[PDB]
Protein backbone atom coordinates (compact mmCIF):
# COMPACT_ATOMS: atom_id res chain seq x y z
CA UNK A 1 0.00 0.00 0.00
CA UNK A 2 2.24 2.51 0.73
CA UNK A 3 5.33 1.73 -1.80
CA UNK A 4 4.51 0.50 -4.94
CA UNK A 5 7.40 -0.98 -7.45
CA UNK A 6 7.27 0.38 -11.09
CA UNK A 7 9.62 -1.66 -13.26
CA UNK A 8 8.61 -0.31 -16.35
CA UNK A 9 10.43 2.45 -15.44
CA UNK A 10 13.52 0.39 -16.19
CA UNK A 11 12.85 0.96 -19.82
CA UNK A 12 13.84 5.13 -18.95
CA UNK A 13 16.91 3.92 -17.78
CA UNK A 14 17.94 0.98 -20.15
CA UNK A 15 17.03 3.41 -23.22
CA UNK A 16 20.65 4.99 -22.48
CA UNK A 17 22.59 1.82 -21.49
CA UNK A 18 22.03 3.23 -18.16
CA UNK A 19 21.00 2.03 -14.32
CA UNK A 20 19.68 3.74 -10.76
CA UNK A 21 16.63 4.87 -9.20
CA UNK A 22 13.72 7.21 -9.36
CA UNK A 23 11.56 7.55 -6.19
CA UNK A 24 8.55 9.76 -6.06
CA UNK A 25 6.06 10.72 -3.52
CA UNK A 26 2.47 11.40 -3.48
CA UNK A 27 1.49 14.11 -0.24
CA UNK A 28 -2.14 14.08 -1.09
CA UNK A 29 -1.92 10.42 -1.42
CA UNK A 30 0.93 9.37 1.38
CA UNK A 31 1.89 6.73 -1.39
CA UNK A 32 4.99 6.08 -2.91
CA UNK A 33 6.25 4.94 -6.12
CA UNK A 34 10.17 3.76 -7.21
CA UNK A 35 11.46 1.17 -9.75
CA UNK A 36 13.52 -0.26 -7.23
CA UNK A 37 12.53 -0.60 -3.83
CA UNK A 38 16.48 -2.10 -3.09
CA UNK A 39 17.73 1.05 -4.62
CA UNK A 40 15.24 3.60 -3.36
CA UNK A 41 16.54 2.86 -0.19
CA UNK A 42 20.73 2.35 -0.66
CA UNK A 43 22.68 5.31 0.83
CA UNK A 44 25.16 7.35 -0.89
CA UNK A 45 27.51 10.15 -0.73
CA UNK A 46 24.91 12.84 -0.95
CA UNK A 47 27.77 15.36 -2.46
CA UNK A 48 25.97 18.87 -3.93
CA UNK A 49 22.26 17.71 -2.78
CA UNK A 50 24.09 18.54 0.50
CA UNK A 51 24.05 22.17 -0.62
CA UNK A 52 20.56 21.84 1.11
CA UNK A 53 21.12 21.16 4.56
CA UNK A 54 24.62 23.21 4.54
CA UNK A 55 22.49 26.26 3.35
CA UNK A 56 19.89 26.17 5.96
CA UNK A 57 22.44 25.72 8.53
CA UNK A 58 24.51 28.78 7.48
CA UNK A 59 21.55 30.80 7.24
CA UNK A 60 20.66 29.69 10.72
CA UNK A 61 23.35 30.46 12.27
CA UNK A 62 23.90 33.72 10.27
CA UNK A 63 26.83 32.53 8.34
CA UNK A 64 24.75 33.81 5.73
CA UNK A 65 22.99 36.84 6.30
CA UNK A 66 20.36 36.37 3.53
CA UNK A 67 20.36 35.38 -0.06
CA UNK A 68 22.21 38.71 -1.67
CA UNK A 69 25.18 38.62 0.25
CA UNK A 70 27.88 38.44 -1.93
CA UNK A 71 30.70 35.95 -1.27
CA UNK A 72 33.91 36.78 -3.44
CA UNK A 73 35.58 34.82 -6.00
CA UNK A 74 38.94 33.33 -3.77
CA UNK A 75 41.03 34.34 -7.08
CA UNK A 76 42.01 30.66 -7.74
CA UNK A 77 41.38 29.67 -10.63
CA UNK A 78 39.61 26.30 -10.49
CA UNK A 79 38.25 24.01 -13.52
CA UNK A 80 34.37 25.24 -13.47
CA UNK A 81 34.33 28.31 -15.47
CA UNK A 82 31.39 29.73 -13.19
CA UNK A 83 32.93 29.01 -10.03
CA UNK A 84 35.66 31.64 -10.99
CA UNK A 85 33.24 34.46 -10.03
CA UNK A 86 31.33 36.27 -7.70
CA UNK A 87 28.22 34.48 -6.05
CA UNK A 88 25.21 34.55 -3.77
CA UNK A 89 23.12 31.83 -2.04
CA UNK A 90 21.18 31.52 -5.48
CA UNK A 91 24.03 31.02 -7.52
CA UNK A 92 25.96 29.23 -5.46
CA UNK A 93 23.39 26.76 -5.50
CA UNK A 94 22.26 27.03 -9.26
CA UNK A 95 26.35 26.30 -10.21
CA UNK A 96 27.08 24.26 -7.37
CA UNK A 97 29.70 26.35 -6.20
CA UNK A 98 32.09 23.92 -4.01
CA UNK A 99 34.06 26.33 -2.62
CA UNK A 100 32.01 28.58 -1.02
CA UNK A 101 29.82 26.25 0.74
CA UNK A 102 33.17 24.70 2.03
CA UNK A 103 33.36 28.23 3.85
CA UNK A 104 30.38 28.43 5.03
CA UNK A 105 30.75 24.56 6.68
CA UNK A 106 34.48 26.06 8.32
CA UNK A 107 32.43 28.84 9.72
CA UNK A 108 29.44 26.43 11.06
CA UNK A 109 32.22 24.54 12.57
CA UNK A 110 32.25 20.68 13.14
CA UNK A 111 30.27 20.69 16.48
CA UNK A 112 27.17 22.60 14.82
CA UNK A 113 27.49 20.72 11.86
CA UNK A 114 26.71 17.34 13.52
CA UNK A 115 24.10 18.78 16.26
CA UNK A 116 21.93 19.70 13.22
CA UNK A 117 21.79 16.81 10.92
CA UNK A 118 21.33 14.96 14.19
CA UNK A 119 18.16 17.06 14.51
CA UNK A 120 17.31 17.26 11.04
CA UNK A 121 17.49 13.33 11.09
CA UNK A 122 19.57 13.30 8.19
CA UNK A 123 20.64 10.14 6.34
CA UNK A 124 23.00 8.48 8.82
CA UNK A 125 24.42 11.65 10.42
CA UNK A 126 27.91 10.83 10.49
CA UNK A 127 29.78 13.67 9.09
CA UNK A 128 33.08 12.13 9.86
CA UNK A 129 35.88 12.94 7.42
CA UNK A 130 37.13 17.00 6.47
CA UNK A 131 34.56 19.53 7.90
CA UNK A 132 34.39 20.94 4.55
CA UNK A 133 34.55 18.07 2.30
CA UNK A 134 32.48 15.22 4.39
CA UNK A 135 29.88 15.86 2.18
CA UNK A 136 32.18 14.67 -0.76
CA UNK A 137 34.44 12.16 0.70
CA UNK A 138 33.75 11.43 3.82
CA UNK A 139 31.21 9.61 5.52
CA UNK A 140 27.99 10.93 5.27
CA UNK A 141 25.40 8.57 3.36
CA UNK A 142 21.74 9.07 2.66
CA UNK A 143 19.41 7.65 0.48
CA UNK A 144 16.63 8.52 -2.13
CA UNK A 145 13.51 7.72 0.72
CA UNK A 146 15.68 9.41 2.91
CA UNK A 147 16.36 12.66 0.67
CA UNK A 148 12.35 12.42 0.49
CA UNK A 149 11.36 12.53 4.18
CA UNK A 150 14.30 15.08 4.73
CA UNK A 151 12.37 17.19 2.01
CA UNK A 152 9.14 16.91 3.22
CA UNK A 153 10.27 18.57 6.17
CA UNK A 154 11.67 21.26 4.32
CA UNK A 155 8.30 21.57 2.42
CA UNK A 156 6.49 22.12 5.26
CA UNK A 157 8.33 24.17 7.55
CA UNK A 158 9.06 21.31 9.74
CA UNK A 159 12.60 21.46 9.78
CA UNK A 160 14.37 23.01 13.51
CA UNK A 161 15.63 25.62 11.92
CA UNK A 162 13.44 28.88 11.42
CA UNK A 163 10.88 29.80 8.96
CA UNK A 164 12.67 32.14 7.15
CA UNK A 165 15.98 29.73 6.83
CA UNK A 166 13.19 27.39 5.24
CA UNK A 167 11.58 29.79 2.87
CA UNK A 168 15.00 31.06 1.52
CA UNK A 169 16.67 28.17 1.07
CA UNK A 170 13.46 26.72 -0.72
CA UNK A 171 13.70 29.85 -3.30
CA UNK A 172 17.00 29.21 -4.06
CA UNK A 173 15.94 25.80 -5.35
CA UNK A 174 14.05 27.06 -7.76
CA UNK A 175 15.23 25.47 -11.18
CA UNK A 176 12.01 25.36 -13.10
CA UNK A 177 8.24 27.51 -13.35
CA UNK A 178 5.85 27.21 -15.71
CA UNK A 179 2.10 27.62 -16.25
CA UNK A 180 1.99 23.54 -15.36
CA UNK A 181 4.77 23.17 -12.65
CA UNK A 182 7.25 24.57 -10.37
CA UNK A 183 10.26 22.33 -9.54
CA UNK A 184 12.57 23.51 -6.03
CA UNK A 185 15.70 20.87 -6.60
CA UNK A 186 18.99 20.75 -6.23
CA UNK A 187 21.80 18.23 -8.80
CA UNK A 188 24.69 16.01 -6.87
CA UNK A 189 27.70 14.63 -8.42
CA UNK A 190 29.79 12.30 -6.23
CA UNK A 191 33.07 11.35 -8.35
CA UNK A 192 35.49 11.11 -5.39
CA UNK A 193 34.72 7.74 -3.52
CA UNK A 194 33.49 4.87 -6.16
CA UNK A 195 30.63 4.35 -7.20
CA UNK A 196 30.52 7.37 -9.13
CA UNK A 197 26.97 8.90 -9.44
CA UNK A 198 24.27 11.30 -10.34
CA UNK A 199 21.85 12.92 -7.99
CA UNK A 200 18.26 15.36 -8.32
CA UNK A 201 16.31 15.55 -5.84
CA UNK A 202 13.60 18.21 -5.25
CA UNK A 203 9.78 18.14 -5.75
CA UNK A 204 7.39 19.18 -8.53
CA UNK A 205 4.43 21.87 -7.36
CA UNK A 206 1.15 21.53 -8.96
CA UNK A 207 -2.35 22.82 -8.44
CA UNK A 208 -3.51 20.88 -6.33
CA UNK A 209 -0.55 18.14 -5.15
CA UNK A 210 3.00 18.23 -4.83
CA UNK A 211 5.40 15.57 -5.75
CA UNK A 212 8.57 14.78 -4.45
CA UNK A 213 11.34 13.22 -6.05
CA UNK A 214 15.16 11.80 -5.15
CA UNK A 215 17.11 10.23 -7.93
CA UNK A 216 20.44 8.37 -7.98
CA UNK A 217 21.57 6.62 -11.13
CA UNK A 218 25.30 5.68 -11.99
CA UNK A 219 27.40 8.20 -13.77
CA UNK A 220 30.82 7.22 -14.80
CA UNK A 221 31.73 10.17 -16.17
CA UNK A 222 30.25 13.69 -16.97
CA UNK A 223 29.13 13.36 -20.03
CA UNK A 224 25.56 11.49 -18.86
CA UNK A 225 25.00 14.36 -16.25
CA UNK A 226 21.75 15.38 -18.44
CA UNK A 227 20.11 12.15 -17.92
CA UNK A 228 19.73 12.80 -14.16
CA UNK A 229 16.80 15.38 -15.31
CA UNK A 230 15.70 13.51 -18.37
CA UNK A 231 14.82 10.21 -17.03
CA UNK A 232 13.42 12.19 -14.25
CA UNK A 233 11.14 13.93 -16.21
CA UNK A 234 10.23 10.99 -18.14
CA UNK A 235 8.76 9.43 -15.53
CA UNK A 236 7.02 12.53 -14.17
CA UNK A 237 5.31 12.47 -18.24
CA UNK A 238 5.06 8.68 -17.92
CA UNK A 239 3.04 8.81 -14.57
CA UNK A 240 1.04 11.90 -16.16
CA UNK A 241 2.03 14.47 -13.63
CA UNK A 242 3.90 16.76 -15.88
CA UNK A 243 2.81 17.00 -19.92
CA UNK B 1 20.71 60.69 -17.80
CA UNK B 2 18.12 59.13 -15.50
CA UNK B 3 15.36 58.25 -17.75
CA UNK B 4 15.64 57.72 -21.37
CA UNK B 5 12.71 57.09 -24.27
CA UNK B 6 13.12 54.55 -26.73
CA UNK B 7 10.61 55.07 -29.51
CA UNK B 8 11.59 52.27 -31.21
CA UNK B 9 9.85 49.76 -29.04
CA UNK B 10 6.34 51.17 -30.88
CA UNK B 11 6.65 48.66 -33.38
CA UNK B 12 6.02 46.03 -31.14
CA UNK B 13 2.75 47.55 -30.61
CA UNK B 14 2.28 48.64 -34.02
CA UNK B 15 2.83 45.17 -35.32
CA UNK B 16 -0.17 43.92 -33.33
CA UNK B 17 -2.41 46.84 -34.47
CA UNK B 18 -2.02 48.13 -30.60
CA UNK B 19 -0.87 50.91 -28.52
CA UNK B 20 0.34 50.69 -24.89
CA UNK B 21 3.55 51.45 -23.15
CA UNK B 22 6.55 49.25 -21.44
CA UNK B 23 8.86 50.46 -18.28
CA UNK B 24 11.83 49.08 -17.91
CA UNK B 25 14.12 49.83 -14.85
CA UNK B 26 17.92 48.60 -14.86
CA UNK B 27 18.38 48.08 -10.79
CA UNK B 28 22.43 47.94 -11.12
CA UNK B 29 22.39 50.77 -12.97
CA UNK B 30 19.19 53.25 -11.81
CA UNK B 31 18.15 53.82 -15.10
CA UNK B 32 14.97 53.60 -16.41
CA UNK B 33 13.24 53.36 -20.53
CA UNK B 34 10.14 53.20 -21.64
CA UNK B 35 8.62 53.71 -25.24
CA UNK B 36 6.16 56.73 -24.01
CA UNK B 37 7.01 59.13 -21.50
CA UNK B 38 3.60 60.49 -20.96
CA UNK B 39 2.14 57.32 -21.02
CA UNK B 40 4.49 55.71 -18.55
CA UNK B 41 3.01 58.22 -16.13
CA UNK B 42 -0.78 58.24 -16.91
CA UNK B 43 -2.51 55.96 -13.97
CA UNK B 44 -4.99 53.70 -14.68
CA UNK B 45 -7.63 51.06 -12.45
CA UNK B 46 -4.77 48.55 -11.49
CA UNK B 47 -7.16 45.84 -11.36
CA UNK B 48 -5.54 42.50 -10.79
CA UNK B 49 -2.22 43.67 -10.17
CA UNK B 50 -4.13 44.67 -7.02
CA UNK B 51 -3.71 41.02 -6.23
CA UNK B 52 -0.37 42.54 -4.93
CA UNK B 53 -0.81 44.87 -2.49
CA UNK B 54 -3.89 42.93 -0.83
CA UNK B 55 -2.01 39.75 -0.52
CA UNK B 56 0.23 41.52 1.67
CA UNK B 57 -2.13 43.11 3.29
CA UNK B 58 -3.67 40.24 4.24
CA UNK B 59 -0.96 38.18 4.96
CA UNK B 60 -0.28 40.55 7.67
CA UNK B 61 -3.14 41.28 9.28
CA UNK B 62 -3.56 37.21 9.70
CA UNK B 63 -7.10 37.47 7.24
CA UNK B 64 -4.34 35.01 5.23
CA UNK B 65 -2.48 32.56 7.56
CA UNK B 66 -0.02 31.40 5.07
CA UNK B 67 0.08 30.29 1.49
CA UNK B 68 -1.15 26.98 2.04
CA UNK B 69 -4.70 28.29 4.04
CA UNK B 70 -7.56 26.91 1.78
CA UNK B 71 -10.45 29.61 0.45
CA UNK B 72 -13.35 27.19 -0.29
CA UNK B 73 -14.96 28.11 -3.12
CA UNK B 74 -18.40 29.54 -2.53
CA UNK B 75 -20.52 27.47 -5.11
CA UNK B 76 -20.90 29.85 -6.93
CA UNK B 77 -20.97 29.21 -10.70
CA UNK B 78 -18.72 31.87 -12.29
CA UNK B 79 -17.87 31.97 -16.15
CA UNK B 80 -14.10 31.64 -15.30
CA UNK B 81 -13.86 28.10 -14.97
CA UNK B 82 -10.54 27.79 -12.51
CA UNK B 83 -12.60 29.82 -10.39
CA UNK B 84 -15.06 27.54 -9.67
CA UNK B 85 -12.74 25.28 -7.62
CA UNK B 86 -10.89 25.65 -4.15
CA UNK B 87 -7.54 28.13 -4.12
CA UNK B 88 -4.89 28.88 -2.09
CA UNK B 89 -2.79 32.31 -2.21
CA UNK B 90 -0.28 30.48 -4.58
CA UNK B 91 -2.98 29.57 -7.15
CA UNK B 92 -5.41 32.22 -6.06
CA UNK B 93 -2.75 34.75 -7.92
CA UNK B 94 -2.48 32.01 -10.83
CA UNK B 95 -5.68 32.59 -12.30
CA UNK B 96 -6.63 35.78 -10.67
CA UNK B 97 -9.21 34.94 -8.59
CA UNK B 98 -11.07 37.96 -7.68
CA UNK B 99 -13.90 36.39 -5.65
CA UNK B 100 -11.45 35.00 -3.26
CA UNK B 101 -9.27 38.72 -2.92
CA UNK B 102 -13.33 40.33 -2.49
CA UNK B 103 -13.27 38.48 0.54
CA UNK B 104 -9.79 39.81 1.86
CA UNK B 105 -10.85 43.05 1.15
CA UNK B 106 -13.90 42.57 3.32
CA UNK B 107 -12.52 41.12 5.67
CA UNK B 108 -9.33 43.84 5.78
CA UNK B 109 -12.19 46.82 5.73
CA UNK B 110 -11.98 50.25 4.40
CA UNK B 111 -10.22 51.42 7.18
CA UNK B 112 -7.24 48.90 7.22
CA UNK B 113 -6.80 48.93 3.61
CA UNK B 114 -6.51 52.68 3.32
CA UNK B 115 -4.05 53.14 6.04
CA UNK B 116 -2.13 49.97 4.41
CA UNK B 117 -2.09 51.68 0.87
CA UNK B 118 -1.30 54.98 2.16
CA UNK B 119 1.96 52.95 4.51
CA UNK B 120 3.01 51.55 0.89
CA UNK B 121 2.36 54.77 -1.38
CA UNK B 122 1.16 52.37 -3.65
CA UNK B 123 -0.65 54.93 -6.80
CA UNK B 124 -3.20 57.75 -5.47
CA UNK B 125 -4.19 55.43 -2.20
CA UNK B 126 -7.71 56.14 -3.24
CA UNK B 127 -9.93 53.48 -2.04
CA UNK B 128 -13.32 55.57 -2.95
CA UNK B 129 -15.77 53.08 -4.17
CA UNK B 130 -16.71 49.51 -2.53
CA UNK B 131 -14.14 47.80 -0.28
CA UNK B 132 -15.01 44.65 -2.57
CA UNK B 133 -14.42 46.09 -5.74
CA UNK B 134 -12.55 49.35 -5.45
CA UNK B 135 -9.77 48.20 -7.79
CA UNK B 136 -11.99 47.54 -10.64
CA UNK B 137 -14.56 50.35 -10.38
CA UNK B 138 -13.56 52.59 -8.12
CA UNK B 139 -10.93 55.48 -7.36
CA UNK B 140 -8.23 53.78 -7.10
CA UNK B 141 -5.29 54.81 -9.72
CA UNK B 142 -1.79 53.95 -10.54
CA UNK B 143 0.69 54.30 -13.34
CA UNK B 144 3.06 52.29 -14.47
CA UNK B 145 6.55 53.97 -13.19
CA UNK B 146 4.36 54.17 -9.72
CA UNK B 147 3.44 50.04 -10.33
CA UNK B 148 7.88 50.10 -10.74
CA UNK B 149 8.50 52.21 -7.32
CA UNK B 150 6.02 49.83 -5.48
CA UNK B 151 7.48 46.61 -6.92
CA UNK B 152 11.08 47.62 -5.84
CA UNK B 153 10.41 48.51 -2.60
CA UNK B 154 8.51 44.68 -2.80
CA UNK B 155 11.87 43.22 -4.12
CA UNK B 156 13.90 44.85 -1.16
CA UNK B 157 11.43 43.91 1.77
CA UNK B 158 11.08 47.97 2.40
CA UNK B 159 7.54 47.57 2.58
CA UNK B 160 5.91 48.42 6.01
CA UNK B 161 4.78 45.24 6.10
CA UNK B 162 6.86 42.03 7.54
CA UNK B 163 9.99 40.72 5.51
CA UNK B 164 7.64 37.18 5.79
CA UNK B 165 4.47 38.96 4.10
CA UNK B 166 6.77 40.12 1.30
CA UNK B 167 8.72 36.86 0.90
CA UNK B 168 5.32 34.67 0.60
CA UNK B 169 4.19 37.31 -1.59
CA UNK B 170 6.81 37.29 -3.94
CA UNK B 171 6.95 33.20 -3.84
CA UNK B 172 3.06 33.76 -5.04
CA UNK B 173 4.01 35.88 -7.85
CA UNK B 174 6.38 33.28 -9.91
CA UNK B 175 5.64 33.17 -12.98
CA UNK B 176 8.10 31.03 -14.79
CA UNK B 177 11.80 30.07 -14.37
CA UNK B 178 14.79 28.56 -16.11
CA UNK B 179 18.33 28.45 -16.97
CA UNK B 180 18.08 31.90 -17.92
CA UNK B 181 16.33 33.89 -15.84
CA UNK B 182 13.24 34.03 -13.18
CA UNK B 183 9.82 36.88 -13.42
CA UNK B 184 7.73 36.86 -10.81
CA UNK B 185 4.80 39.41 -11.82
CA UNK B 186 1.15 39.81 -11.75
CA UNK B 187 -1.39 40.38 -14.93
CA UNK B 188 -3.90 42.35 -14.80
CA UNK B 189 -7.01 43.00 -16.67
CA UNK B 190 -9.11 46.71 -16.52
CA UNK B 191 -12.70 46.35 -18.16
CA UNK B 192 -15.12 48.42 -16.49
CA UNK B 193 -13.94 51.77 -16.73
CA UNK B 194 -12.60 53.09 -19.95
CA UNK B 195 -9.75 52.95 -21.37
CA UNK B 196 -10.14 49.04 -21.39
CA UNK B 197 -6.15 48.17 -20.98
CA UNK B 198 -4.28 44.77 -19.97
CA UNK B 199 -1.15 45.18 -17.48
CA UNK B 200 1.71 43.16 -16.92
CA UNK B 201 4.02 44.27 -13.89
CA UNK B 202 6.94 42.39 -12.07
CA UNK B 203 10.41 42.02 -12.39
CA UNK B 204 12.97 39.56 -14.02
CA UNK B 205 15.81 38.09 -11.97
CA UNK B 206 19.36 37.58 -13.67
CA UNK B 207 22.33 36.55 -11.84
CA UNK B 208 23.92 39.67 -11.10
CA UNK B 209 21.11 42.36 -11.88
CA UNK B 210 17.52 42.52 -11.75
CA UNK B 211 15.02 44.21 -14.76
CA UNK B 212 12.23 46.02 -13.26
CA UNK B 213 8.91 45.93 -15.77
CA UNK B 214 5.41 48.02 -16.06
CA UNK B 215 3.56 47.60 -19.00
CA UNK B 216 -0.03 48.33 -19.92
CA UNK B 217 -1.75 48.45 -23.38
CA UNK B 218 -5.02 49.00 -24.74
CA UNK B 219 -7.35 45.82 -24.27
CA UNK B 220 -10.67 46.42 -26.56
CA UNK B 221 -11.35 42.29 -26.15
CA UNK B 222 -9.76 39.72 -24.02
CA UNK B 223 -8.20 37.98 -27.56
CA UNK B 224 -5.36 40.40 -27.08
CA UNK B 225 -4.40 39.62 -23.85
CA UNK B 226 -1.78 37.09 -24.75
CA UNK B 227 0.03 40.18 -26.00
CA UNK B 228 0.79 41.99 -22.60
CA UNK B 229 3.74 38.84 -22.08
CA UNK B 230 4.56 38.51 -25.99
CA UNK B 231 5.03 42.21 -26.39
CA UNK B 232 6.85 42.79 -22.58
CA UNK B 233 9.06 39.51 -23.91
CA UNK B 234 10.32 41.15 -27.39
CA UNK B 235 11.11 44.42 -25.63
CA UNK B 236 13.20 42.37 -23.35
CA UNK B 237 14.94 40.52 -25.89
CA UNK B 238 15.53 43.67 -27.94
CA UNK B 239 17.71 44.81 -25.23
CA UNK B 240 19.31 41.78 -24.63
CA UNK B 241 17.84 41.33 -21.49
CA UNK B 242 16.81 37.49 -21.91
CA UNK B 243 17.77 35.47 -25.05
O1 LIG C 1 25.90 18.79 -10.66
C1 LIG C 1 26.52 19.09 -11.67
O2 LIG C 1 25.96 19.29 -12.84
C2 LIG C 1 28.00 19.11 -11.69
C3 LIG C 1 28.71 19.06 -10.50
C4 LIG C 1 30.11 19.08 -10.50
C5 LIG C 1 30.86 19.01 -9.22
C6 LIG C 1 30.22 19.07 -7.99
C7 LIG C 1 30.95 18.91 -6.84
N1 LIG C 1 32.27 18.71 -6.82
C8 LIG C 1 32.89 18.67 -8.00
C9 LIG C 1 32.24 18.81 -9.21
C10 LIG C 1 30.77 19.14 -11.73
C11 LIG C 1 30.07 19.18 -12.94
C12 LIG C 1 30.79 19.10 -14.23
C13 LIG C 1 30.22 19.57 -15.41
C14 LIG C 1 30.92 19.46 -16.60
N2 LIG C 1 32.14 18.92 -16.69
C15 LIG C 1 32.68 18.47 -15.56
C16 LIG C 1 32.06 18.53 -14.33
C17 LIG C 1 28.68 19.19 -12.90
O1 LIG D 1 -4.75 37.77 -16.89
C1 LIG D 1 -5.64 38.57 -16.40
O2 LIG D 1 -5.42 39.74 -16.11
C2 LIG D 1 -6.95 37.94 -16.09
C3 LIG D 1 -7.11 36.57 -16.22
C4 LIG D 1 -8.26 35.95 -15.76
C5 LIG D 1 -8.44 34.49 -15.93
C6 LIG D 1 -7.73 33.58 -15.15
C7 LIG D 1 -7.83 32.23 -15.42
N1 LIG D 1 -8.58 31.73 -16.40
C8 LIG D 1 -9.28 32.60 -17.13
C9 LIG D 1 -9.24 33.97 -16.94
C10 LIG D 1 -9.25 36.73 -15.16
C11 LIG D 1 -9.12 38.11 -15.05
C12 LIG D 1 -10.14 38.94 -14.36
C13 LIG D 1 -9.79 40.01 -13.55
C14 LIG D 1 -10.77 40.83 -13.04
N2 LIG D 1 -12.07 40.65 -13.27
C15 LIG D 1 -12.41 39.60 -14.03
C16 LIG D 1 -11.50 38.73 -14.59
C17 LIG D 1 -7.97 38.71 -15.55
CL1 LIG E 1 10.20 31.28 -5.10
Amino acid sequence: KEWQENKSWNAHFTEHKSQGVVVLWNENKQQGFTNNLKRANQAFLPASTFKIPNSLIALDLGVVKDEHQVFKWDGQTRDIATWNRDHNLITAMKYSVVPVYQEFARQIGEARMSKMLHAFDYGNEDISGNVDSFWLDGGIRISATEQISFLRKLYHNKLHVSERSQRIVKQAMLTEANGDYIIRAKTGYSTRIEPKIGWWVGWVELDDNVWFFAMNMDMPTSDGLGLRQAITKEVLKQEKIIP
